[PDB]
């Protein structure tokens, strides 16, 4: 049928992409691979980027898995977003054990660099920083902020920028998706000093790990993150319990309504592969077939 890419689709209504997260293990089972190709325009590594993944332990790098998804994704002509290479999530514990300031530093910029290096002008968004943030706005007391402190974040991007100066580099976090609350309004603010000190934050990630009847907010929510202004922001991770259309065409049009936000990522293509299953929260079901939601996507985009 025509016109049934939500990535043809939202291009054509000048936004970048409409992206989603994936592996090898995905492209070569399913009908994933098939569906990315017709219907999305950005891949990202579900897991094969993690520091655990990619690191195991300390100097000593594991590419074959990230590569993999980098190579998929040339030879099918899609962009590529990659992370989280700071965040508390998938660390090594040879990570989470350093005490010394200067050699936490070290190691972060080496994990940075290498992984940015390996790819270096492939990439076009980095998740740089990811997770920063506790639910009152303060930074999260991770092992990065607990060993080097509130200067990671600076030292992380500057190094990202010097590795691969055509990345978008990002910060990402979750729970932006009400105006009101103060994780929503202090990455906000905290960008705008970061970026005020000149620090290369391009782009704030939502990660959109939505519960139902949440996409109304997000209208609200996505403005407020372009408002740090960074030169993009950009829909993460999105999946929403029981995928009702109302959700998904609301984050759409959040999307649709902010100049600088370039694109959606979604968590995964099918319901079962989901982490979260049992919620049906993905735009297509068990059997590969698009849900209401896709198709409410596909109707919102449409447009002589
Ligand atoms: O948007 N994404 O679905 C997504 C998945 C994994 C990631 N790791 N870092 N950034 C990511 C974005």
């Amino acid at each position: 049928e025509a016109a049934q890419s939500i990535d043809q689709l939202i291009k054509a209504r000048g936004k970048v992409y409409f992206g989603v997260a994936t592996d090898q293990n995905r492209l070569t089972t399913g009908k994933n691979a098939a569906i990315i190709k017709a219907d999305f325009g950005m891949v990202w590594p579900e897991n094969s980027m993690a520091w655990d993944a990619t690191e195991p332990s300390q100097g000593n790098f594991n590419f074959a898995g990230a590569d993999y998804l980098v190579n998929w994704a040339q030879q099918n002509g899609k962009l590529i977003g990659a992370g989280c290479l700071v965040w508390h999530n998938f660390l090594p514990s040879w990570v989470s054990s350093i005490t010394d300031k200067n050699t936490l530093i070290n190691v972060m910029k080496n994990h940075i660099t290498t992984l940015m290096t390996r790819y270096k002008g492939k990439i076009r968004t980095w998740d740089v920083v990811g997770e920063a943030f506790n639910e009152d706005g303060s930074l999260r007391q991770n092992v990065f902020l607990n060993v080097i402190g509130e200067d990671y974040i600076p030292i992380a991007f500057q190094t990202a920028r010097a590795a691969d100066p055509n990345a978008k580099l990002y910060i990402m976090d979750y729970n932006l998706d009400s105006a009101s609350y103060p994780k929503t309004q202090a990455i906000v603010n905290r960008v705008k000093q970061w970026r005020a000190a000149g620090v290369p934050i391009d782009g704030i990630g939502s990660q959109m790990h939505l519960s139902a009847g949440q996409g109304a907010g997000v209208l609200q929510a996505l403005p407020l993150l372009a408002s740090a202004g960074t030169p993009e922001v950009s829909i993460l991770m999105l999946d929403v319990a029981g995928a009702s259309p109302t959700d998904y065409v609301n984050v759409v049009n959040a999307c649709l309504n902010v100049q600088s936000c370039v694109g959606i990522t979604v968590m995964g293509v099918a319901d079962p592969d989901s982490a979260f299953a049992s919620s049906t929260p993905l735009l297509f079901d068990g059997n590969f077939n698009p849900k209401p939601a896709y198709n409410a996507i596909v109707q919102d985009l449409q447009q002589i």
